[PDB]
């Protein structure tokens, strides 16, 4: 009331939890973005696959907010912790550290969707699934391929290797 | 035979049903449009808007029943019922009206995913979910947009705020 | 080196603070923008206001960044503490609030100038003047006039001017 | 008279000095370029890039002096000294000189802007600021990044990473 219908306080809360993981990875991308134009780190292309990074995390976020309104839930927003390091080695620890937070989100998503077919939720599940669950498949198997083809890379001529890869796919 | 696979007759009925209540909800509108046109209610802008969703629901019949025939099954009509009043009152009553009205769409919607679901019927889920069950949501949130905009205006200038709305918001 | 020049560690501890105070308000503004879109708030005119708003923190966040990785700075990232409030009041409410926010971010970068005069920094007073400085009192003249013209609007025909306040100033 | 006003001796003289430093810059610049298009160095895409840097050193100088004119002062040439070494090794050699050069006419901008300061003379200090003080640091930040990337590509394939160097990032 006036429109909150089918709508449970768990699936509610649970959609607030998952904003924050979405904004936090939103940061932790930030953070990896910045670190790789640093002036001894200068990889314009990796700082540029980051910061796009943190925009589609962001824009996540933002539509399970629009979402959360549609269904007549309330946002509630709680602090956004810092990004797990403040360095991030080289393009392939970065890469690896991207991927096991993709897939965090993505756990937590299917937590999620778990959380809404016991709550007898099937649009909250369509939601999900067309908006987010696709997205971060595609996602996933984009990182995996980058990180097959650093380690491929810097096996090892290592500098010459994240060079070329920065060049050659990043900057493509 | 020649086409049904997977297609309970009680699916079938629920759909037959499904269309009743969105020719029912059209037919609704319809009355809801025309008696802001009368002389002595002229609001417009209210008529356009209940014309609009009109049409929708009207559309919503059509595309079950395509779905009913895709599927192999038959379409089968009964009486539609009038709408429950003659006379709709003022831009507040109406707009209730019309959220109690989408609730119980949205309600039939639900139960029909569920037999679909108790039926293992996925495809008749996948058809309800990107096809009706999204649009309900927002349209509901619309109107409970629209409810809440038109409360605020109308207490305390009734008159003042139920012109100001169909001007500011409908009109637009 | 290999290029921080007249660079002092003092400027860059202040502008990694002054990223988290700006990122900080971008926060605030998601959660204000996010509660106007609430079913039973409704003022899409102020959503779409502190989304701007919020865009243009994250903007002036990342500006900073940027700096601070041309010279030869480096980023430091700490926890965002969540907003201030879960639930936002009124437009008036929330353009206080706003104006309050603004002032901090303002005296933050006051504080920094004169951290950088004090350094003999005179390139990084530069740098806040002709991109932040002006920003801020542009940005604090155009929430007082809204402020001025909302306050004007409330008393004493408050529902009716919250509405047209979203209609005419904020949806134009 | 007719014109000049709170223009001192002192800052003249260190415009006018600046505009030799300016120049000299120019100078290395020119042949830093030559000496890359060497049959035996051959490395077209860094002859480019010194090229560009001869041409924005002595743009600098030119604007430095029509504000010495604008201002009632009298430009006063001296003797170019020729650059430091006829022969500038290999390309993280050559990016390193340029490093060192432009933080020599960085610093030489902060000596002016403190003169200036000292002077009271605040237009001096907005001009040196937005024409020359933030196309240095950004200049700077360029040059640190390339050198940061050849010298990640030349440890340790040197030849092979020098090529690589100039085709991928200089001739882009
Ligand atoms: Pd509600
Ligand atoms: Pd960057
Ligand atoms: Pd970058
Ligand atoms: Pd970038
Ligand atoms: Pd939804
Ligand atoms: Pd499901
Ligand atoms: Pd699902
Ligand atoms: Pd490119
Ligand atoms: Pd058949
Ligand atoms: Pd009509
Ligand atoms: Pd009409
Ligand atoms: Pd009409
Ligand atoms: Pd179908
Ligand atoms: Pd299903
Ligand atoms: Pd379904
Ligand atoms: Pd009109
Ligand atoms: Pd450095
Ligand atoms: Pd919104
Ligand atoms: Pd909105
Ligand atoms: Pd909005
Ligand atoms: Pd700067
Ligand atoms: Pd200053
Ligand atoms: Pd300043
Ligand atoms: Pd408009
Ligand atoms: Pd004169
Ligand atoms: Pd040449
Ligand atoms: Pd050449
Ligand atoms: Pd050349
Ligand atoms: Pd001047
Ligand atoms: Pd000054
Ligand atoms: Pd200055
Ligand atoms: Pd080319």
């Amino acid at each position: 009331s006036q429109i909150r219908q089918n709508y449970s306080t768990e699936v509610e809360a649970a959609v607030n939890r998952l904003v924050n993981l979405y904004l936090r990875a939103s940061y932790t991308y930030l953070s990896l973005g910045f670190y790789f134009d640093r002036d001894d780190v200068a990889l314009e292309g990796v700082c540029a696959f980051f910061r796009e990074l943190a925009e589609e995390k962001r824009e996540g976020a933002e539509r399970l907010l629009k979402m959360q309104n549609q269904r007549g839930g309330r946002a509630l927003f709680q602090d956004l912790q810092k990004p797990s390091q403040d360095e991030w080695g080289t393009t392939p620890d970065a890469m690896k550290a991207a991927i096991v937070l993709e897939k965090s989100l993505n756990q937590a998503l299917l937590d999620l969707h778990a959380l809404g077919s016991a709550q007898a939720d099937p649009h909250l599940c369509d939601f999900l699934e067309s908006h987010f669950l696709d997205e971060e498949v595609k996602l996933i198997k984009k990182m995996g391929d980058h990180l097959t083809n650093i380690q491929r890379l810097v096996g090892s001529q290592a500098g010459l290797g994240e060079y070329l890869f920065e060049r050659l796919t990043l900057k493509h």
